[PDB]
């Protein structure tokens, strides 16, 4: 219920419920099928771009969404959702493959948690990616693909799934930058090993921008 | 009172009476209203300027203040105020949307906590922001715009009162600057998203300045 | 067994058996047997080579396995792995002797735990090295070794093995670093100083790459 | 007691003392008085100076004292002095009013504890500033002024002293730096602010420097 | 008894012992004496220099013994070393200095202890210095010296002494730079404000470009 949103005892209830349920270390399996965790980024900024290397910079906001219905209580007079450290929280161990340097993230690391048992977490991270930088000085511009998995968890554990294939994140990116964004698509990608039996899934994340003329 | 602010004893009580108290998870939300909390920018240096790539790198002292009634206590004839850790109290979640860089806090992350239950934070942060630049090398100057507010609260549970004086400025910013502020300007606004439609409230501080 | 990864309640329980039994500070030897860790690198990115210093900058998957019996379990009718923080395992001490920067991890670390006690780790990790660079811009390429082991068990406690004599490293390495590799071997190697008693066993990564035409 | 300083168990049971007295978060004020707090900078090394942007890059020790009697104890056979973690003890929230970087603490974060109770902390701290750069590069000089004190704490809680006001810092500064010292100042000062109340303390610290070899051949 | 020295029970009960003895804040003096601690410095690489800024980056193995005899234990039948983390032991306060960065620690941070209660610990450290660089594309090469001794113990607390060398087994064949001479000598350090003295060892790094171009 909106109405009891700034009741403090509530929230401060729901924040050790939480605490009492929350296994942060245990993927939130439930009627044995995989965790499904949605993905989508936001692009805020492409910082510096190298042709040469075939390397960006770049700032973005991850969406990221799953459910741990044990998470869930009943907001009929209490608030429907709470900020929550994410060191309380099974967060997913997602990393993108084709990253070379650290992600560092901006925001304070908070998740917000949903009556349903809805988990929301959207980190802004700035980070370096090896890609295909090709053609930023062109008018089709160049396309970067991201590849976002889990580290250690396959397919029938967590499966990793695009929310929107297509946008140009309008309401995001900066309308600063240098760099303008011609499309963004993300897709689902399946990836073996041949030393490892199992998928991976993962969302593959394509970049098409250009620099601006 | 001010004549029992050295009372070491008081002191330590006063500290103890907060750990028992604080809550540094939850907000501190009084009488079914959102935490009010006033952030204004209180702009030290500005040390590196880009145009080409309209990035900024500037120093700021942060002042943030909210209240936690909760908190408060008798001080007829104790400290008024006594300085907390902010690990022992909950701090709001601001974050700058247009920030490129982690910030970089300069200084003693305490915060002095008032017998009535208000509580003052300032940290010295450096940060790098994406902003508008063009303009900087003309007399009219740049005007970047810094946004803060909240990363995960809405409107009903944090709001920002960005309301703050402006004519004490060069208080602060340092004469050595390769830069000099024309003007500084805070007005709310509110941030909406088609996935999302609850309203996230911050300050946009209007950082105009130019090149000397 | 696979049909039963998802549950929860036995994901859990064999996270709380590995925690109870893991002594994560103690090299986990087995009989009176040293440790057999067998690393791989899988470079993923060179980034930067300096032919005037002979430094490299590089990203590689560490694949690192081990067995800890102590950790086993029945799986029967349970999962078979389980992601595991490495803060609650040993995990071996390795370092590169001639890393002249710190490893960067910029992966999640966790690792899995099989039922059958064997460790599987893998950091992705970037690092800076003092190697042979000469040749790099040549047909033959540039040699570069990095010589990793235990940084204070002996051989009688530890063994750091190679796994793969040669890799391609095709599943792994960008196709769009301005750079590729010819050949990946890793070899065991013994390493004694003469200020002290006891003989080191490491593996020694001969990355033989080359600048794109 | 020079002669019992190297007694482990007292040592140890010095230092259970000092934990168990020890409010690390509480000022260790006396009498109603505020905390004095002696504050020199040895300056060390001038790494970078920038004329464009008028900043520098500097080491120097921070040689520190304060007294916290509550946590003197009996010496007269037993150790005269220990090293603590500074974790273990209240130390002052200290800033760089005009630092643009983290301090940056180069050594191990101990600190003496005298069995009068007397505090000596001295951390070697590299860190930049914003400060006057002109005239580095003649016979004058450049004058870098740092201003240190309490970030939290007004006057009548901390008081920020210096220990010296002058010196060339002949025993410390790199012979082997591109600059030299002329003089090193520290003076009281203090500091208000039109939007509140108290005065708070600190020591301006004037840095008289130079460029080594100021007159070049164009 | 090295035949016993994967007996991992074993191994875990000395750690434990360890633990329970170890006063990881307290300086292990043993009979009234100062702990002396020994110290030498491996170089691997030298990174970069400076001749204008006179710095220097390089990297070492700084190969450090004390003794805790307290930590000694019976080690007929059981493990004669173990590894143990430095968080659970007396480490000694070194500092350099004349460093001008942090000391970044390459390696994992384990010691070991020797059950007659040696303790070895050697980092692997970056770190850049404040030095006299002249000469380095010459002959003669330069002659870089690092000052480490205790932060804050004096001479009667703890003696830091050197245990000489071009450093053949450990330098890197590919650094830009080759070793001439490492001497490491004690050295006792005092100030005008303060009574005591502190020692350290002064490390002397001869060193030179390799392959100069000089004008004969
Ligand atoms: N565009 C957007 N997307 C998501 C989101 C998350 C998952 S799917 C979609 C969440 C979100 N906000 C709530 C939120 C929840 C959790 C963590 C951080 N923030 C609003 C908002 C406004 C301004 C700064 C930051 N956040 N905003
Ligand atoms: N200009 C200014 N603004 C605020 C403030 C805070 C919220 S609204 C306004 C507080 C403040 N001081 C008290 C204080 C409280 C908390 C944290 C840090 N400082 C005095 C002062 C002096 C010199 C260095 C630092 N502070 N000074
Ligand atoms: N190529 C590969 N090798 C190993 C491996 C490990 C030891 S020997 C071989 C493990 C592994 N995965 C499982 C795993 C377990 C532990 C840590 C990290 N990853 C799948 C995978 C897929 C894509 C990104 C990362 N991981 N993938
Ligand atoms: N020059 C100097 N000043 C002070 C000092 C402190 C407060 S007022 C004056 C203390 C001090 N030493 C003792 C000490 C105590 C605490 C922390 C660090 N060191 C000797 C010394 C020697 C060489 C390296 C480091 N220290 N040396
Ligand atoms: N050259 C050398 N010196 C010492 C040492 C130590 C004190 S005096 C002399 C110790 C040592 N090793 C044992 C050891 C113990 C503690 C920490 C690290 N290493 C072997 C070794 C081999 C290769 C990489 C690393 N270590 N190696
Ligand atoms: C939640 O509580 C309300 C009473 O306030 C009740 O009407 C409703 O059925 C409850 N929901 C569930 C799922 O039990
Ligand atoms: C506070 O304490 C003083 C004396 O200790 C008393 O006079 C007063 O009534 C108390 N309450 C308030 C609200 O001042
Ligand atoms: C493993 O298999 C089943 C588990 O359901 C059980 O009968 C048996 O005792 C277990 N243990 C071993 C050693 O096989
Ligand atoms: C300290 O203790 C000694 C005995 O060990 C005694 O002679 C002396 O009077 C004591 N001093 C104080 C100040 O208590
Ligand atoms: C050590 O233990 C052995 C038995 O394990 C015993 O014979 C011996 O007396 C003990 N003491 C020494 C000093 O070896």
């Amino acid at each position: 219920d909106y109405k009891d949103d700034d009741d403090k005892l509530d929230r401060a209830d729901i924040l050790y419920n939480i605490r009492q349920t929350s296994r942060p270390d245990v993927i939130p399996t439930q009627r044995d099928r995989p965790v499904a965790v949605s993905v989508s980024l936001k692009f805020i900024n492409i910082l510096e771009v190298n042709e040469i290397t075939n390397e960006v910079d770049v700032v973005f906001w991850q969406q990221t969404t799953w459910s741990d219905r044990t998470l869930a209580w009943n907001s009929s007079h209490s608030p429907d959702q709470v900020s929550v450290p994410i060191s309380s929280l099974w967060v997913p161990d997602l990393a993108a493959y084709n990253a070379i340097s650290k992600p560092e993230v901006l925001t304070p690391q908070l998740a917000r948690v949903v009556s349903d048992g809805e988990v929301l977490y959207m980190p802004s991270i700035r980070q370096r990616f090896s890609c295909d930088v090709s053609g930023v000085d062109t008018e089709s511009g160049a396309t970067c693909r991201i590849k976002i998995g889990s580290w250690t968890h396959h397919s029938r554990e967590i499966s990793v799934d695009p929310t929107t294939e297509n946008s140009d994140d309008s309401e995001y990116f900066s309308q600063y930058s240098r760099f303008e964004i011609l499309d963004v698509t993300q897709k689902k990608n399946s990836v073996t090993y041949s030393c490892c039996p199992e998928a991976y899934e993962d969302v593959e994340v394509s970049l098409n921008f250009r620099k601006k003329g």
